[PDB]
């Protein structure tokens, strides 16, 4: 079996002549040449089967993408793994090779307006067939949106996604969270557990503004320093928005804050085209309620050369995970692995 960094990479004889890319969330990443399709792909290598949440969330990953089959979502082309549960350690998920992601395109890159327009299609096109499964991604973000060298964008990692449960979504005020710091709604902090669609249109929100500047707009350093990034450009919540928080804890806070002025998206972006701003505007609305659904921002006129419903897919049908996955053992988890990866074994 090869080695790359003194560590098993153990593809099998199809992949072959392995490249170190680097470290993922999952672990180890290599391109390797697919000697079948006579292309190079990219394989990561996935060791969750001692730790629940690992498990967990790689069941989530794996169960999703293969259900999904959109051109602005990653797919699964492969799963390497042991013949028997026994013998499995490893698992091995083989995917499109990408030339790059949005974050180390914005780390090295400026975007040019018809870029940035592009890519927001391409996002708003997959999260439309995410939600219309009834799915939340929960964790978009710059380094989970591929991009190919003809700029085709492809969204990756379901390891935190949930089934929508809007009924579900009410907490108390600085309740944890385990999504990305700089892309989570205000209402995380205040009395959200992030179970509604409106939680991923903020992500893409944040997303839009870091390609318009190359900087993120919301830098929190910690917990409540997020919401307070958020507060100091949109400035202080409206009476209404204010009303439509029942919890004393989180609007108590909020009143106790000085006043704010909203600081106008032309001056902070002072290139950007004003139709991106006026989207921006809509995307990055302080109240979930009054935030645009993505069909609406896939209709707004910033995105009116792409926008075409036709060429915008749904699912054919809603997601649903068969077991509550939160509390199931280590060694059920893996079973489930195992079943959910056996149709690409020979
Ligand atoms: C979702 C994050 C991810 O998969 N990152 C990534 C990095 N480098 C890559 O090269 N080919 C692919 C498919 C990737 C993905």
């Amino acid at each position: 079996p090869e080695m790359v960094r003194g560590q098993v990479f153990d593809v099998g004889p199809r992949y072959t002549n392995l490249s170190y890319i680097g470290e993922g969330a999952y672990g180890m990443v290599c391109s390797a040449y697919d000697n079948v399709n006579k292309v190079r792909v990219a394989i990561k290598k996935i060791s969750p089967f001692e730790h629940q949440t690992y498990c967990q969330r790689t069941l989530r990953e794996i169960k999703i993408l293969l259900r999904f089959r959109h051109e602005n979502i990653i797919g699964i082309n492969d799963i390497i793994r042991a013949p028997t549960i026994e013998q499995m350690k490893d698992v091995y998920i083989v995917q499109d090779l990408m030339e790059t992601d949005l974050y180390k395109l914005l780390k090295t890159q400026h975007l040019s307006n018809d870029h940035i327009c592009y890519f927001l299609y391409q996002i708003l096109r997959g999260l439309k067939y995410i939600h219309s499964a009834n799915v939340l991604h929960r964790d978009l973000k710059p380094s989970n949106l591929l991009l190919n060298t003809t700029c085709d964008l492809k969204i990756c990692d379901f390891g935190l996604a949930r089934v929508a449960d809007p009924d579900h979504d009410h907490t108390g005020f600085l309740t944890e969270y385990v999504a990305t710091r700089w892309y989570r709604a205000p209402e995380i902090m205040l009395n959200s557990k992030g179970y509604t669609k409106s939680i991923d249109i903020w992500s893409v929100g944040c997303i839009l503004a870091e390609m318009l500047s190359n900087r993120p707009i919301f830098p929190g350093k910690h917990y409540l320093d997020q919401l307070n990034h958020i507060l100091g450009i949109l400035g202080s919540p409206s009476q209404e928005d204010l009303n439509c928080i029942i919890n004393l804890k989180a609007r108590n806070y909020l009143l106790s804050l000085p006043h704010k002025n909203k600081v106008p998206w032309n001056r902070l972006f002072p290139n950007a085209d004003s139709k991106a701003l006026d989207l921006l505007d809509k995307m990055l609305t302080f109240n979930p309620h009054k935030r645009i659904e993505v069909e609406q921002a896939l209709a707004h006129p910033y995105l009116e050369q792409y926008y075409d419903p036709s060429d915008e897919p749904i699912a054919e049908a809603p997601f649903k995970f068969d077991m509550e996955l939160d509390d199931l053992p280590k060694e059920k988890l893996k079973e489930l692995i195992f079943e959910e990866t056996a149709r690409f074994q020979p």
